[PDB]
């Protein structure tokens, strides 16, 4: 039942849902068109460290990615 516990990650502005993927530890947001970096549990939603997503990536947010 351990969801909505650590699974409450949302954007600081749009406050929409986020799903993380390992390897790069990136948070993808279509609602913000950005991607946030995670440093071992330290999300950097900072202007300097937050990077935009490409259209491809944006388009690949039509559904959950690597959730299954």
């Amino acid at each position: 039942m351990e969801k909505k516990f650590l699974d409450i990650l949302v954007c600081p502005v749009t406050k929409g849902r986020l799903e993380y993927h390992q390897d790069k530890q990136e948070l993808w947001s279509r609602q913000a068109k950005l991607a946030y970096p995670i440093k071992d549990g330290i999300p950097y939603m900072l202007e300097n460290e937050a990077r935009p997503l490409s259209e491809e990536e944006l388009k690949a947010l039509e559904h959950h990615h690597h959730h299954h």
